[PDB]
């Protein structure tokens, strides 16, 4: 049983993760419209909470995320990523958010040290 | 001296990803126009000649590679990457292209394992 939970502890979850981007892309972005002087803000801020409530895990995973954030105007959008690493240890996590007014993407990833 | 020399091969250089980045995207997209359903076949090659390109580098790092395709029809483009890693072995290298009417993003990193 020990066994497990230090597993989990040390392990990359998903769910988490996350529940970590969604609630840095509500408090950076909100329901505010698309302006093009606020991606830098936006995407800087996202970014910035995503990693310190990643690092406020504790757990020994070295932290990337990236930010995209583009308005909406009938373009097709599509983020693919393909990597190689462990599989046993470090995850990743794509979340994709979207409102009436522009698109947002934010891919977090975990990698062990 | 053979000190140098193998920390130049054990060091992630940008200059050489980049360059493999761009015959990565060469290859797949090169002057071809955009199309919405050919994005998907895009992005996966422009990924995984990046990834077969760099595993034959043979560095001992893991590597992360995102390709993102848009239209040129006015949509915002930015793109940021602050994450947290080990700064002395590993790096990361984001690579602009851009043709008349299609643009092509592709960040790449390099992990110590």
């Amino acid at each position: 049983m020990e066994d497990y939970q230090a597993a989990e502890e040390t392990a990359f979850v998903v769910d988490e993760v996350s529940n970590i981007v969604k609630e840095a892309i509500e408090s950076a972005i909100g329901g505010n419209a698309y302006q093009h002087s606020k991606v830098n803000q936006w995407t800087t801020n996202v970014v910035e909470q995503t990693l310190s409530q990643l690092t406020k895990l504790g757990k020994p995973f070295k932290y990337i995320v990236t930010c995209v954030i583009m308005q909406k105007n009938g373009a097709g959008l599509h983020t693919a990523s393909s990597c190689f690493w462990d599989s046993s240890t470090d995850g990743s996590c794509t979340v994709r958010w979207e409102n009436k007014t522009m698109y947002c993407i934010v891919s977090a990833f975990g990698l062990s040290i």
